[PDB]
């Protein structure tokens, strides 16, 4: 699944 780094 897809996790972005930081928002």
């Amino acid at each position: 699944n897809d996790y972005i780094d930081n928002p």
